[PDB]
């Protein structure tokens, strides 16, 4: 089997992509945020408390006739950017894209936290992480990859981002129409649960290329690409009137500015993120400093190779009993 959806940027800064997702039989669709770097599958809920739901559209499983409570099994999970969210478990018919996977766990939210709450496009996350990450006790629970995947036609599932654009998530197969050139694959730890990979190095503009390792995850839910100190300072220091703000949380930079364009390493392969993809505009409305794509991970304690970065690549999630990943340009 295979699956093809559409992936849609919530707002004009790509900020995070929302994929329909069918759960329930009939149907109950929600708009997801599909996130490599969890592996939870939680949703907006009839059991949600009712005044932290602002819009969004919720799972009901009292109306899916498949759906079934997971007895006693219940989930929290706090993210990198410090929000979170709780409750319960159903197990359910899932479908992303035609593929279906029946009994799929269902993480019934009873609680979300402000940022979730305030922002009514998105639906729920849908991890994409390794299930050795998932937060559902007693029994931990499998992603939708994971469960899918012996019935796919190939163990993988595919990360097509778009700038300012539609893009798609494909699992089973590769769209060899999607890419230029060549994939360039390279080794994945999974140690700590995530897409973990190491890039060979960076540059800046037309600027030479430094050789260097970087360690970082592939994170479709983080929406900038936050590197090493040094790495992000060699970067804004092109930026005329570029500094790091204690008071904004980063990297700001002059909106008059054009921005150079930033390149990583993938083995002998280099990916390109135009100027442009590292705009993420003013900090304020009508303000004229402008907040940088590009920040440093210092203090997070991890790289990650966030949206800023995935969206200029055709890229490769490879689920096999080694799995790895997979660059192309496009």
């Amino acid at each position: 089997s295979t699956g093809s959806a559409t992936t849609t940027p919530i707002d004009s800064l790509d900020d995070a992509y929302i994929t329909p997702v069918q759960i329930g039989t009939p149907a109950q669709t929600l708009n997801l945020d599909f996130d490599t770097g969890s592996s939870d599958l939680w949703v907006f809920s009839s059991e949600t408390t009712a005044s932290e739901v602002d819009g969004q559209t919720i799972y009901t499983p009292s109306k899916s006739t498949t759906a079934k409570l997971l007895s006693g099994a219940t989930w929290s999970i706090s993210y990198g950017d410090g929000s979170s969210s709780s409750g319960d478990v159903y197990t359910d018919t899932v479908s992303v894209g035609g593929l279906t996977v029946t009994g799929q766990a269902v993480e019934s939210a009873k609680k979300v936290s402000s940022s979730f709450t305030e922002d009514s496009t998105i639906d729920g996350l849908l991890g994409l992480a390794f299930s050795t990450l998932n937060t559902v006790s007693p029994t931990q629970q499998k992603t939708f990859f994971d469960n899918a995947k012996a019935s796919l036609d190939s163990p993988v599932f595919t990360a097509d981002l778009g700038y300012h654009a539609p893009g798609t998530y494909n699992f089973g197969f590769i769209d060899t129409t999607a890419y230029t050139g060549s994939i360039t694959y390279t080794a994945v730890s999974t140690k700590q649960g995530f897409w973990e990979w190491t890039s060979t190095g960076y540059a800046v503009g037309s600027g030479t290329f430094k050789s260097t390792s970087i360690d970082g995850i592939a994170d479709t839910g983080t929406t900038l690409l936050y590197l090493p100190a040094t790495v992000v300072s060699a970067y804004w220091a092109q930026v005329s009137g570029a500094k790091s703000s204690s008071s904004v949380g980063g990297y700001v930079f002059p909106c008059s500015a054009t921005l150079p364009s930033f390149t990583f390493g993938v083995g002998s392969a280099r990916i390109v993120i135009p100027g442009d993809y590292i705009d993420f505009g003013p900090i304020s409305t009508g303000s004229s400093s402008c907040f940088g794509g590009i920040q440093s991970s210092a203090g997070i304690g991890i790289n990650i190779f966030g949206d800023v970065a995935l969206k200029a690549a055709f890229v490769v999630f490879n689920g096999a009993t080694t799995p790895t990943l997979g660059f192309a340009s496009k």
